């Protein structure tokens, strides 16, 4: 509270760390369904039933412009890449096991990396 601070856990080294983190999820073999956003004219359904879309190379611009406050936020816009292809993709489809591979994927470097 006020005048009465926990101690400093440092974070100076966060950007580079999800900056790779980010390079291992973009370079794995099952991540092309998640590199580029999602053609919303050429996809029927996604626009109206995917309120927030996310994929990697908007997490790319947004942690290479400073637009992640802290660690917290960019985990999720990862996760929300991986909710986003629960929602709209069936479990046993390629694009369906694709996300859950990478959701697992990228929480154990979270927790190897930060945990």
């Amino acid at each position: 509270s006020m005048s009465v601070k926990k101690p400093k856990r440092d974070d100076s080294k966060d950007l580079a760390l999800c900056s790779m983190i980010l390079t291992e999820m973009e370079t794995h073999e099952d991540a092309w369904p998640f590199l580029l956003p999602v053609n919303l004219k050429l996809v029927p359904g996604y626009k109206k039933v995917i309120k927030k879309p996310m994929d990697f190379s908007t997490i790319r611009e947004k942690l290479s412009s400073g637009q992640y406050p802290n660690l917290e936020t960019f985990a999720l816009d990862v996760r929300l890449v991986f909710d986003n292809c629960e929602t709209f993709n069936e479990d046993d489809s390629d694009i369906g096991r694709a996300g859950h591979n990478m959701r697992k994927y990228f929480e154990k470097k979270w927790t190897d990396t930060f945990k």
